[PDB]
């Protein structure tokens, strides 16, 4: 009877938290984030070379943007369009030239290369940028691109 | 009786979640948001024309800032003062000249017009900006103003 | 009886909230926050003189960064390094020259003064900045430094 009165209070608390949390997620994602499935992309809103970008994401407890499907790529592309700045992806062929891999070593399960890419231009393009059109180009890791992490 | 202790435990968990959420919400709003009642304003920190600004808020699951009381207006004014950039409100008289409405079509329930406003200057001011002094002015929708959404 | 079904239901809702929120904490703190123990530092990303910075933090429901241990200081240092801008701490000897205190009036429980500091250079350094190397220097409160609040 008193337990029932307290379960009712606890029900009220949980329902309030569900509503407040849903409101808060919207606020957080505006304007630098995108939710797609169970993944969230967030941009830092500035540019860094690959190594520095990579470390920013890992230290934040995530990793560089790693679009694994067309839906993930479109969500990422919204951030790129919004900032009007091409972004680094996480993937490189630093280990084996011509074989792009995730930071875990896993081979790519999805790609969205621009026509003729990857072309290892100048024999030194081992990182990947995503353009405002969502297409990918291999690019030198030392260039500065928009930092976008995934969580 | 063991159900009572299950309730005790779950309530401690919910109360810890309430505390963590409250902390993260304060962090979230600093420095680009303001809460007032159950409403949260958040600025994107850049300027856009009205149509673009409206779309950003709608796509984010909110709407352009729509202060409905002196308290809401003062909260919004804080962000405007902080960015030192006048902001668009959601309201327009596009449908019937001289009759400002919310996106839903409902007539205003609160206004804070600067003296002499609204005046439809040039015969073509159908949007509303809020100044750093918190007063409002009708302004051409094509002008660029600070994007502030409400959630 | 049906109270057990309700507690079971709440358990599932709480687990979902906990998991969802855990992800959002990482997203929210990227790139402008740092968690350390139960404290969170968050930078505004811009510079202000002391009084203005202090007001920003207090109005946001927090206070200026107040590292109370080496671990807290190191965490604050990560933001300072990231932004590459020295920041104000909360502490001053404005009341009694040579005695630095927190806003509450309590004497320091931790300090990381650069050698020879505090030196009240020019007879007028009553505020404290933290450098990118994590060391502290007393500095004129009128100077503009990175705004970092704690929550
Ligand atoms: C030969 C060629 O077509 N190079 C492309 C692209 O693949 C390179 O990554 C880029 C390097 O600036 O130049 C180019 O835009
Ligand atoms: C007649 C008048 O005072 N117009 C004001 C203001 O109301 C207008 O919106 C603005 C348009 O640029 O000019 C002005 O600053
Ligand atoms: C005399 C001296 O060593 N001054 C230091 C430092 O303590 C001062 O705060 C600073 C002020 O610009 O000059 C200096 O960098
Ligand atoms: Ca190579
Ligand atoms: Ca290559
Ligand atoms: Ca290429
Ligand atoms: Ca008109
Ligand atoms: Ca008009
Ligand atoms: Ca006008
Ligand atoms: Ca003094
Ligand atoms: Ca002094
Ligand atoms: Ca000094």
């Amino acid at each position: 009877a008193s337990l029932r009165q307290q379960v009712e209070a606890l029900q009220g608390q949980v329902q309030h938290l569900q509503a407040a949390f849903s409101q808060y997620k919207k606020v957080e994602l505006f304007p630098n984030g995108q939710s797609v499935g169970e993944k969230i992309f967030k941009t830092a809103g500035f540019v860094k070379p690959f190594t520095e970008a990579q470390l920013l994401c890992t230290q934040a407890g995530g990793q560089l943007a790693s679009p694994r499907s067309a839906a993930e790529n479109a969500a990422l592309q919204q951030l790129v369009v919004a900032k009007n700045e091409a972004a680094f992806l996480s993937m490189t062929d630093s280990k084996t030239e011509g074989k792009f891999t995730y930071p875990t070593g896993e081979s790519l399960v999805y790609s969205n290369w621009a026509p003729g890419e990857p072309n290892d231009d100048g024999g030194s393009e081992d990182c990947v940028e995503i353009f405002t059109n969502g297409k990918w180009n291999d690019r030198a890791c030392g260039e500065k691109r928009l930092v976008v992490c995934e969580f």
